[PDB]
């Protein structure tokens, strides 16, 4: 199975697999059962912004999600990612729906990775930004139902004509491998931002959006729909 | 008195004011008596590199100092800087000598600050880099004995002709105020790197180099030589 | 007198001092009488975006101004700025009104400068961004009528209560000097972006907004209102 | 055949295919017969640094190559690349040897691309840096004889044990496609830097190093050794 480090924006409480009894932001380490969560309140149809950062000295993955004029929700978790992830990863977003549904629209996405080795190189770095998406994005690996629409949004899950579809899954990974640790490595860091638009006609949205880091050859696991956010093959 | 948040590379153990019994990297919050330290071994006359990062969600100031081919020393400390620092600060380096002495040469320095407010601006940012210093650096506030030499090094303490001088103090602050928190602020971060060259003809070097963040109008306090690193007026 | 290199977004044709018979973007070298212009059509009350870039090998200052869904206006001019500007400059925006008037609102501003010397340093660099302005921006030198309003816009000229005022002048310079050439310099570059909002209740707006680079101690010259854009003391 | 825009650092004069009678930096547009060149003097065994920049408003590709303490060689050429290149490209370095030989060692490489569309997005961007190369660089497409050595240099052509080999060709492309123009595009830019080490035991080195931009699926053309720099299938 894949190796997954993820930040989930979780729109639908699944109490049987560890979700708290409310919508929440979470830190996922090799499991859908978040290691930490914070209460977060979806604002139907508004543009949200998520920020994720980490560095290998501090060893603390943090995430914060906000809406305009509104107070934010943040979460943190002490973790040494370099003992978890492989040296080379891909990064991405995913989203899913189940019996309940929502738009999982990404409006923009940026990422930065830095590796600083002893000698004293500013040793290797990657920064990408998208503030909209090309109708045919050649630098994105599109998985499952993910596509870009003609407003240049990235629609991670199916929408037929304003209307989000149930039991949909989709993921976009940046085309280049990222080098996240090395043998002669002194400090590695990353920071990602994405803005997103979650809308539902139902009183209850599902299932969420996640930012995630995985083995380079990660693909959507079998059985990963709805609650498992296209990240995991099961709920362990 | 000034408000000081600093990372010290401390070359000389002052056991009467809290230094551990070895050279050490430290985190200083409003006091010379570090809140956290880690053993570090000065390599006389080699080029060292220090990295410092922080963000306001994770709330963990970390620092790591390394030399080429060598293992590093890191330190961390959980702190909410936004409850400590003012909204606007300056950033800088300082150094001092006392009865013992060393070159406090900076070879390069970069800094990044980011403030992200709710609305969803990438709201305000500053990045500067120097990989050498102009003989007359108009974007640096030079304090005390700080000057740039004709190899374009920043000599924070006095050197007359290869030879570091005792009881010297010096500081360089970047000319622009940095905006580190706001009312509508969601996350603030910074990262600094500097490379430095500490040399002594004595068996024992003193006193150290620090990176620091202070009120914009911070200046060298009276009585801040030697052990107090040009950061503090006393040892409380 | 000051040394001025500027890109003007010129809203009002002054045919007696060289303006073409239409609103226009221009390149100004030590004179209000642009060295090059291109036709540009103000869209009353829309948000515009201007981009300016230069590097010292290519020796070609270019500028382009656009509005959403609309085609842009670009201009270029072959110039060696390093033989014109001093080694250290400040950068800024200015704006003016005269008998005719407009809002000269800046919504955001970013700038980048890079100097690469032979040895092979990435030798010195500055990047700043603002996507809104602090009610009390300590890293901006505010001149004349320039102020930030409570939406965090930078109002370069006077507006009393929705309404732009006639015979107003204002400028904002970034607080730090920029190092634009050196003796051992191989290539120097800069790029600036700003977004702006020009509105008038009159059929005819005046006078314009400019991005500009000047001696560090540049201030608004006497007699520089209206057509001279707060850049020049006269029209030579 | 491939579509090639390249900057060549050309170590060996081939007078029968248009080379001037000296080592030279050149701008190549769809042909090995440079559109512009400047005299450049290889310094055997020193570390050189090359800078390349372009933007689509100015429409002027420029390049400059320097060695430490030394004066540089620059070249420029007025070209609209967006009418030449496809919307999506890859970028890379290549090098070759023939009957004469040299090390074609890259010590570091960085690239930046920016696309700014009307609406007013900072619309899409890529920045990568390498200051050394991983023994197994998963984010580089290695072609022909290109490999990384155990000092973490990128050896574009064969070296067996200090000694550069004759009739060798090699190329490294960054793994991700770059988006260089769009339909709603206002301005596109890029800047690349690389540092390199060319050494020969012969009195006469050959053949050179190039930075290049090509269709995403570009590979080494048949018959492109020696003088054609691994860029072209012939000399037209
Ligand atoms: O989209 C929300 C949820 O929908 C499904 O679970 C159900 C939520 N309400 C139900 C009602 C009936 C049945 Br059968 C099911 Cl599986 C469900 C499943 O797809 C869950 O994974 C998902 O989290
Ligand atoms: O530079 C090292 C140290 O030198 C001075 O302290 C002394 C170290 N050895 C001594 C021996 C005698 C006397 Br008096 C003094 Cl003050 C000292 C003081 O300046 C200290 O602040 C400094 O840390
Ligand atoms: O704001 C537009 C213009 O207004 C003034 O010029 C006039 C434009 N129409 C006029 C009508 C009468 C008189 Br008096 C004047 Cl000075 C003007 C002057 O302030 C000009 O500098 C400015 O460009
Ligand atoms: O490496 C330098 C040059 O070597 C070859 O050309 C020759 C240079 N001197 C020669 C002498 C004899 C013969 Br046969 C040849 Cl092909 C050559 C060819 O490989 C050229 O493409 C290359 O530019
Ligand atoms: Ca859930
Ligand atoms: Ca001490
Ligand atoms: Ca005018
Ligand atoms: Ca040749
Ligand atoms: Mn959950
Ligand atoms: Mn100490
Ligand atoms: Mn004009
Ligand atoms: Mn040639």
């Amino acid at each position: 199975a894949d190796t997954i480090v993820a930040v989930e924006l979780d729109t639908y409480p699944n109490t049987d697999i560890g979700d708290p009894n409310y919508q929440h932001i979470g830190i996922n380490i090799k499991s859908i059962r978040s290691k930490a969560t914070t209460r977060w309140n979806v604002q139907d149809g508004k543009v949200g912004t998520a920020h994720i950062s980490y560095n290998s000295v501090a060893k603390r993955l943090s995430a914060i999600v906000s809406y305009p004029g509104g107070s934010s929700a943040t979460v943190s978790y002490d973790v040494d990612l370099n003992n978890i992830l492989p040296e080379w990863v891909r990064v991405g977003l995913s989203a899913s729906t189940g019996v309940y549904k929502e738009t999982n629209t990404i409006l923009s996405w940026s990422f930065t990775s830095k590796l600083k080795t002893n000698s004293t190189a500013d040793a290797q770095s990657l920064h990408f930004t998208f503030n909209q998406f090309s109708q045919s994005p050649k630098d994105l690996i599109l998985q499952g139902d993910a596509s870009t629409d003609s407003d240049g949004n990235l629609q991670l899950t199916r929408v037929s004509n304003g209307s989000p579809q149930s039991n949909s899954v989709g993921r976009a990974l940046y085309y280049a491998p990222v080098h996240v640790w090395d043998k002669s490595a002194v400090v590695a860091s990353f920071d990602a931002t994405f803005t997103f638009l979650i809308k539902s006609p139902d009183s209850d949205p599902a299932d969420g959006i996640a930012f995630f880091i995985a083995n380079t050859d990660s693909s959507i696991p079998h059985g990963s729909g709805g609650r498992l956010l296209g990240l995991f093959p099961d709920a362990n």
